[PDB]
């Protein structure tokens, strides 16, 4: 249950600089139905229902995580943009929570993929064909770093579904496993519409941004979701737990390791691009800020419950945390009911 | 520096032999002499068909001089595999090798990279029509995971080819750089899969162990390719990037700090590879450690690295490090040595010509 959360959180957020911006509630909700709005209908054609795979309420509740996601980090891209990364980071998250086996689904994979047959698991059958309307938006230097994490996306659930934390003694495979279902190259890179970006003109910093982003959007989702889970869980394989198996260290240890990694990741990512192309900067810090917003907002990181905790307390922590956790709740407390309608199902239906 | 850390290099380099459990095999020059042939005769009437003479663009001696040069290290390092396995492994990394020498902007004909791939197109980019082409070939001797691994490093060390382009060792600073891009180029898991081919084992039975052989295989296989290197790379002008000089750019430390670094991953990353397979499925240690010991002796046997030098500066030197540096040395060169008119002829121009 420790408390040290909150002075690394704190750290963390001075660090990336979190001040609020000229991007309001208006906007967020405009952008938040804009994006849930396109991707509810992608998702409620028949097709589509048909070979994927979920439950609907967790199709619904995913689709609403992901959206929050990207409008709240994505600041900088245009609506449209929003909305087919939108609803490729949800299937991501679906395949995510999916149990079923790959191997006899990826016999043939490529050689259908070089003869330009139709991928027989259905995921690829689906991601594959939509694809198109995420790479639409950048040059080919940023889509193949789409493509390659999302090959490697498949790859990490493939692992994931052994629930496998590593060898004792197998040190590199943590982080090993982490980076391969991270999706790292693929939020650094979708950070880049050619539309906003040269390509060519900023190949250095975005090639710098994906390699450097990569770990801190992890590191940091890692970081914030390591509350809701020691607390409620069924037997998982997080990168701290896996740290803790094959480093052979305390969860201690393992949350000390990940939080310097964080800080030091925050503080190189700002003293790198500070002093760089104003636009990248703020892309870069844009997406930090709104990647944190969104953890405190999402109730499924249930960081709330941290807040309460600690209002009616007094330090140089607790007290610059809520400071933090309140200045978000002003941009990123949004009812569902606000953006999030019609519900996937009502439109499938329909 | 601009004098070669020779003690430092050689107690390293020993004691990296040591973690690793350098030794003898059952392994014979005769065994070795029939697979460097078999492989590299296979993978010579390939690149002398003219399809293959006329997208790949390299000049006949150095793609001569590329396929012996990874001809010797896939029989060296992949000794378990099938003789075929091992020439379909040849034509693979001799193809990746080749890239390095293409200065074109890959730019251009990436723009429809995914739409040519979706709907099944040849691709633009000549390299990307030959390699994926014959990919089958290779991903015939694998199970279908072992096969994706083979597939996204491919695909990642062509993204690293299109990065080295721009010769760029990171913005001061950039921490994450140098191994991003090591990794990027590494080929890590495309070595780190290719070691388990169906026919000898069970990608299903054995998912564990083989997900973290290439977890484990792909730092040890590329930090000890930078550290074998370091000598050859020590001086020269002309190779501006490279992990430990991009440690040097990146972090802002010096060459000798950066070479520190290298050592102790490779020494830990040795460590704990024995620590996590010795007690594990037998066959799986062997190949682990055929990979090790071999890879470890194509780096002292080709000339490409220069090692040589190093023996025949210390030679006669009586001190602790240096001796056994030899002797380890004198080792490799007994199976590993071997004239290139014993296996690798006709020249592939030659068959090219006919």
């Amino acid at each position: 249950p420790t408390e040290y959360f909150l002075n690394t959180t704190v750290r963390l957020l001075e660090y990336i600089r979190y001040r609020d911006s000229n991007y309001t509630r208006e906007e967020r909700i405009e952008n938040l139905h804009y994006a849930y709005n396109k991707a509810a209908h992608h998702f409620a054609q028949p097709r589509q229902q048909q070979l994927l795979k979920v439950d609907p309420k967790r199709l619904q509740a995913s689709l609403q995580t992901i959206v929050g996601m990207v409008v709240y980090s994505w600041a900088k891209v245009s609506k449209e943009c929003m909305a087919d990364l939108s609803i490729h980071y949800t299937y991501t998250l679906v395949l995510d929570d999916s149990k079923d086996d790959p191997y006899p689904t990826m016999v043939n994979y490529f050689d259908d993929l070089q003869a330009g047959r139709e991928q027989a698991h259905p995921w690829w059958a689906l991601v594959n064909e939509h694809f198109p309307n995420v790479l639409r938006h950048f040059g080919p230097f940023c889509s193949l770093n789409l493509i390659r994490s999302t090959l490697d996306f498949f790859e990490g659930c493939w692992i994931e579904q052994y629930n496998f934390g590593g060898f004792p003694g197998s040190h590199d495979y943590p982080q090993f496993l982490r980076r391969m279902n991270g999706l790292g190259h693929c939020v650094g890179a979708s950070l880049w519409p050619k539309e906003q970006f040269n390509e060519r003109s900023l190949f250095l910093e975005i090639t710098s941004a994906i390699a450097q982003m990569e770990n801190w959007m992890v590191w940091v989702n890692d970081l914030m979701s390591f509350y809701k889970e020691f607390d409620d869980e069924r037997d998982q394989i997080s990168l701290v737990k896996n740290y803790v198996v094959s480093d052979e260290i305390s969860l201690h240890e393992a949350l000390e390791k990940l939080t310097q990694d964080t800080l030091h990741s925050s503080k190189q990512m700002v003293a790198v691009f500070s002093d760089k192309d104003p636009q990248v900067m703020d892309t870069i810090e844009c997406f930090m800020h709104g990647y944190v917003t969104w953890h405190l907002c999402d109730r499924r990181y249930r960081l709330s419950e941290i807040y309460e905790k600690v209002k009616e307390e007094k330090t140089e922590d607790a007290q610059k945390f809520c400071k933090f956790y309140e200045q978000a709740a002003n941009v990123g407390a949004v009812s569902p009911s606000e953006w999030a309608y019609p519900p996937v199902a009502q439109l499938a239906n329909v």
